[PDB]
């Protein structure tokens, strides 16, 4: 019935005057626009959104509207809302179910109002963390046969995806957005760089300098983590599970042991693994005074949250999604958004420069799935090269980078397009 | 006349809980507290505080109560003042007057509460830019000889007691906290590595990896400041006058150029000269849209603010201290905090345990004075060495640091106490 | 007829104590010893070797013959044998071809003298950079069908081995080592970061510190040198062709620009294309005097050295691979190693460890092609990632990683063997 | 009795080479020479020099000479005279007496040539490391009132300089050219930063990347060192006695604990304290296989060579300046020039631009000392911050830095000389 519901229209304003700056900040989309907002491309699409609702997925919903979509939209977490942007898109006239602090029965009950458009079921997914995915095959498969396609945007996922596919169980054509270079190398990494210690800061205002860092998982994100903590002078320590990415940060000069000796080293413990089980009682009793432990992982099944509500002798609200607990040992544990995202639990996500190249790929993703069907039978695929290529080029405006361009001879020499793509499949930047 | 004057007493509550959490990052009051909290120096003390109203200093006030002066605080800038640290402390019974976004008229308003106690006039300042100082000996002079000491926070107030005794304006016997090492080389260099970005970040949540940014000074704020910034992928340039300091910026492989220049090519902008006209209207006309232009050396005269209010077609505010001018060139620019202190105008200032080395410094330095006079006459006095470095050692044992010990024999080989001091007083560090 | 030829075999005894010394901090190579050599997977194998013959090279050599193969050996480069090296396997009965300095003549000689055995032409190819490849493809084909299969170290040879498959042109399955994460992501990375600096330094003894250095080509080895001269306090510069890499560069602080902007700003210029014409006339007459220009790219195309040569007033030579001419312009520009691989050129080329993570995947290369044939038709192949995986693992050790083992819970919440692959094809470390 | 003694004079021709190219890498020296050459301010100097001889330090020679004093050299280490720098000046026809691996009889031997000058004995020391100044004292004290002053390069000498004064042994007038801060915060931070990793490097080959480096102090020479190592992924330890240090290494990310731990986890060892008993017999036992141990403070006293030599099995020569011992537990020790500076003796030294900046301050300290007796009674003196910052402005055009001029406004508001000096006495930098 609702034409949207967030947690206050009153802050449209503030939002709207947040948009503008952010749209000054991501060419990627705003190209977007440019190329494709006379010719619609999207007119006919009926997207559902499932991707936490801040200032730059706002950004993202108006590209698509303007590429002649329909969009509803609701949150992939509890926490990520961001009220003022929320309240833009709703002011806007878009049916937007979103807002700061859920319940996980509020969390489904907004994700089920995107399912429904006026001229019909929903016809396109845009999914973060697999959520509205798993949602349509398991509750409601009926809908399944109306879906042109799904996107989605990080890795745990799209991780889930494959899962689906090689099980039989997946039925809709899906693009992994995660593992566009532009995306994985950009988003994930430098994402992070900047958003994890703007999510430690605000929850605590704790010096960096001078701690030891636990760092569990040194992929993608774990690098950009890593290095945004080494970078304000903590000690840092790995945990990892494979070698490669070991030796890696090994390289780098970081000391990678087990959680079950970090445990007795650490001040503050970020989980990047994308794994359950991370930190559990074991290691919480044998931690600092005051240790903060947060999570930057997808879903919050990385910390053992339940294990300090039920042993803390105390627990106490700093305020929202700060939680101080005394434990029979009588040491401290900080918890930060209730093992939650902290980055957009605890502050406001990736800047939105780097979302650009996360948001562009997958409006193309969009415009590749709804336009190109035949392209995309079912199973996962990637963004051409060519397309990817697009994204990074439509970045380097903005930074005054001027690229080089290959001569014939160079291109002949290198037996390559003198246009790319200018890599093979299998390079890993 | 008021026992206190704060925004909401009814803050108190979070106020004392982030109290709580600060104490335990602040190792070196807490060791001034279990050494003093007997024997009471400060014992008939009663300091007039002008002093950013923060958590930390929160800290700092009931650690000199508890060593038995009375104190009544005031914040040194307008915009600094955390509103639930400045709670707490007035429902602890102590006079405080203080509120993030005063007036001018009110900023003075609030120096004056803290002149005068039950028992008379103020015999002791503990000062942060030198406004407490300069109105005391402008137009309070009488109450001149009544004060035993003064302890001075920041380069620019601690560059003003020095012109004031070249002057013959200074009366009161001053010490320069400022230029420990264990101040100026920690809380100068790491505090702002901290709490620029934390400044930037809240106020804008702009992207730094990528942007250029200009820094303007390279002293101990702006190396911090320059490192922050490298250090998440932004490109720096610094801008110098003096060539020690341009040639060091440059062996650390930053380009050195003049605002005449930068203006054209910077994203970001950081003045920390602690000078007059470092930004002005013809690097504004200049400056690619949506510039950001932010200040963090202690007064807001670095940036011709009354420049864009004349000048601009139309300002935008776009949340409290942060602006939007839109200029006759069609480019708009992003000022922070009104020129004033970004870190703590826009964030929270430096995190506690950097602020426990400059307190601890501050700490000392009351004691010193209030405790022995005869030792200080009217100048500008730097803490001993051998104090300079219990500051350090105090804040050892909290990170799990093992200093190592001289032997008899390398003692006698160095030829130094084997307890310090470790340096003669032109070491550098 | 010779059962080899070296500078002097009378530096045997340093080169086997360099050897030594090596063999220690090569465990990847040192564990195929303890697995392989009773078995003697190689036994048949008769492996002719082009590559640089340094004393990381020596131990792969002897390896390789532990292993049961019959090895012959040359060195793909004209400057980068290290005589001690070469001595040292001459001595301990190996046939080598190989010294520091060689003509173009006696480099094609070398490489001949590793094609015929006691018992027969050669079976396995061990190449870097595709000399030896090409060689047998061009000039004695009818050695072809007696070939079981080749790997390649390097990017520049891999290229070439595809572009010889899609031309129909490739005769002989090929493994594609270059590509396989521990060597990529490994050695060229981490490699160059520390061997480039070197081969400046022993070439120039420059100092870093304050100078603006220009590296072409941001893909893997200009990652590392990037990184290297950033590292010592230069300002570094990088010009790119793919907007992918030219968004890395810009990301982590560098400026991107092309070589026609940055040929009028470096004072150290460094190649790592792989490619064609990257520094040339007009960009030589617009350097900053006694410019230092060098080239860490495969091959010697990069810089126009034959323009130096005929277009300098005045050519000196300053010691062996160190030239320094006098322009028209009356500037001097220094040119390392005639254009030539600098690192393995004017140095010792990667350091041992790293170059185990090389050798051992390229041991397992000529195992999975001498003993599993069938699994390797005619075309490039990848490693499997379990191998690729194995190598990492056996340096771990060294360096006292603890690696986390996934719980059973753990393996099946992440849908993965316990024991790896822990990570899909695709993914880019 | 000789007019030089040099290892090959031979050496010349490429020494001539190395110095033309050194020249131009040192404007600071030739700025002076350009201002002096005239004037000859050193007209009737008698410059005795004990100074490693190298490249940098043939520019200083001729630029003392071409001011119009006469010089006579000795190196102040028995493994860092450059052979060909030596050469290049006996062939000018400068009496120096200096090769690579004099015996300690040789040594002193050299020292002892440079004391009589044809018109009778030296009236000027220049002097790094105190060898000269302690022998003229201890062994020729006659000639003390004959000599008008002495310059100090380096922290050991000039320490000892302030013992002499403290015990009333210094009779003549000193200047401390160590303490300029265009000298201790560039040449002993920025020097080794980039001259002790091409010492290890060209000594061993090692690889930084993975190891535990761990180096003892962090002075203005541990700062560097670490920061390198850093740089090329090592994990840095520190160990230190001042508790500042020990803060600062801290807040860069540094774990600082004792020795006595650290033995048993690094793979390479810098000592760097100047001072006696760093790494003993107990050390020793407990190191890792094949660990690397190195000096880069002045004397050998840091590390226990003598432990070394009377209790290993077995001491193998490698190459010059290289020894593995065999220890009783069948581990391997790789000492770097039995304890001596490393950087000079397996390297080249500092390289020649932030040399520039040492020797612009040793020849200004020279022009003091000898044209202005009057300023300089018997003690140890600074240079005036006016030159200091002269040094550096001399280096600043060569980096194409553009340094910004106070306008009268600010430098009426900053309260300073629009050309300088920019900062009080007691400013640290
Ligand atoms: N904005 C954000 O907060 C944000 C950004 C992008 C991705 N993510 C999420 O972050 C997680 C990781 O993303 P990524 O791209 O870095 O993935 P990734 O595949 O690169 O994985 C990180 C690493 O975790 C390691 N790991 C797994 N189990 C482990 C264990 N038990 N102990 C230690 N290490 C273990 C793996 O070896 C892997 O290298 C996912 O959940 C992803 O969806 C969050
Ligand atoms: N938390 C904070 O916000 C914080 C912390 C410490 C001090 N401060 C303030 O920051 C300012 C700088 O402090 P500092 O301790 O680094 O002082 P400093 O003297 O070490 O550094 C200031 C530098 O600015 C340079 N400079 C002066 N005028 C200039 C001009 N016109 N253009 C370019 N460079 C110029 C000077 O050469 C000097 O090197 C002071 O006002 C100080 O009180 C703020
Ligand atoms: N020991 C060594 O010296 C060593 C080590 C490994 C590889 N290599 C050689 O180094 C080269 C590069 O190796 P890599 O692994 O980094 O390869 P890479 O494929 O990662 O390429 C480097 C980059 O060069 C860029 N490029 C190409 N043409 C360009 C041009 N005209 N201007 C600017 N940029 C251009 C490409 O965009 C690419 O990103 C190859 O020749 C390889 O064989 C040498
Ligand atoms: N090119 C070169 O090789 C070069 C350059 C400059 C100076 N030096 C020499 O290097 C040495 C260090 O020089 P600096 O200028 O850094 O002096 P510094 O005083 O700045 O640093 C020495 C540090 O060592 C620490 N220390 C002393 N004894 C220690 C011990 N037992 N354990 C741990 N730490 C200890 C001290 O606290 C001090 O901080 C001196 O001998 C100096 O002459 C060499
Ligand atoms: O500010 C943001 N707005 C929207 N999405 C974001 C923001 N920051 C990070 N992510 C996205 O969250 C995913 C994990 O669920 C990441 O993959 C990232 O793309
Ligand atoms: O969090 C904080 N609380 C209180 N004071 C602070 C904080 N951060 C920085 N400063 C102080 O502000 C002065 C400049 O006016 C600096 O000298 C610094 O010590
Ligand atoms: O010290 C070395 N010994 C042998 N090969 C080396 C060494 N350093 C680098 N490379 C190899 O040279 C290739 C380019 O021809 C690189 O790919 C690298 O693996
Ligand atoms: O290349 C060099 N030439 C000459 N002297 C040097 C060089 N590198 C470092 N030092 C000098 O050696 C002293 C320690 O004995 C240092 O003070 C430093 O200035
Ligand atoms: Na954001
Ligand atoms: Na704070
Ligand atoms: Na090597
Ligand atoms: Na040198």
């Amino acid at each position: 019935k609702l034409p949207y519901k967030v947690a206050d229209i009153g802050l449209a304003a503030w939002g709207r005057k947040a948009l503008d700056i952010a749209e000054n900040e991501m060419p990627g989309l705003m190209r977007m626009r440019e190329m494709y907002s006379a010719s619609k491309p999207l007119k006919g699409a009926r997207i559902a959104g499932c991707l936490h609702m801040t200032v730059e997925t706002a950004v993202l919903i108006e590209t698509l509207v303007a590429l002649g979509a329909e969009v509803r939209w609701s949150s992939c977490n509890i926490f990520s809302t961001q009220d003022h942007a929320a309240a833009a898109i709703a002011k806007a006239g878009i049916p937007v179910f979103a807002w700061k602090g859920e319940t996980d029965e509020e969390y489904l009950w907004c994700i089920e109002q995107t399912l429904h458009f006026k001229d019909g079921p929903l016809n396109m997914i845009l999914d973060d963390g697999g959520d509205l995915t798993n949602l349509i095959h398991t509750k409601y498969p009926q809908l399944l046969s109306g879906i042109r396609g799904i996107s989605e945007e990080t890795t745990t996922g799209v991780h889930n995806l494959y899962k689906m596919m090689s099980n039989g169980i997946l039925k809709v054509p899906a693009i992994n957005v995660n593992d566009s270079v532009t995306k994985s190398k950009f988003d994930n990494l430098y994402g992070c760089r900047e958003s994890l210690i703007d999510g430690i800061k605000r929850a605590t205002d704790v010096m960096i300098a001078g701690k030891v860092a636990v760092v569990a998982g040194y992929g993608d994100v774990g690098k950009g983590c890593a290095q945004a903590l080494r970078g304000f002078g903590a000690r840092v320590i790995i945990t990892e599970i494979d070698p490669i990415n070991a030796l890696q940060a090994a390289m780098e000069g970081y000391e990678v042991t087990t959680m079950d000796e970090a445990c007795k080293e650490g001040n503050i413990f970020v989980t990047t693994t994308g794994c359950v089980d991370i930190i559990l009682g074991r290691h919480f009793e044998q931690m600092k005074d005051d240790a903060i432990v947060c999570n930057i992982g997808h879903f919050d099944v990385e910390i053992d949250v339940k294990w300090l509500n039920e042993n803390a002798v105390e627990k106490v609200n700093i305020k929202p999604q700060v939680d101080r607990y005394w434990l029979k040992n009588g040491r401290r544990i900080i918890l930060l958004a209730e093992g939650r995202l902290v980055n957009l639990g605890c502050a406001m996500g990736h800047p939105s420069f780097v979302m650009s190249n996360s948001f562009t790929n997958q409006v193309m993703a969009q415009i590749e799935l709804w336009t190109h069907p035949d392209k995309y039978p079912v199973g996962v695929h990637f963004l051409p090269k060519k397309l990817d290529e697009a994204v990074a080029e439509a970045h380097l405006g903005k930074l005054n980078v001027k690229l080089t361009k290959l001569t014939e001879k160079q291109a002949q020499y290198l037996g390559m397009p003198i246009n790319g793509p200018f890599k093979p499949d299998h390079y890993r930047y």
